[PDB]
C-alpha cells in the first residue's frame, strides 16, 4: 500500500519535529510545527 496515510504522515513528523528541533535544525523546528497545524 504505497503513500502511507495520516497514520504514519502525521507520526513521522512528529518525531521529526522534536529532532530537528533540539538538533540543530531548528529552522525546519519552526516551520514543521506550522505544518502540522495546518494540514486542512
Amino acid at each position: 500500500i504505497t503513500g502511507d496515510v495520516s497514520a504514519a504522515n502525521k507520526d513521522a513528523i512528529r518525531k521529526q519535529m522534536d529532532a530537528a528541533a533540539s538538533k540543530g535544525d531548528v529552522e525546519t523546528y519552526r516551520k514543521l510545527k506550522a505544518k502540522l497545524k495546518g494540514i486542512r
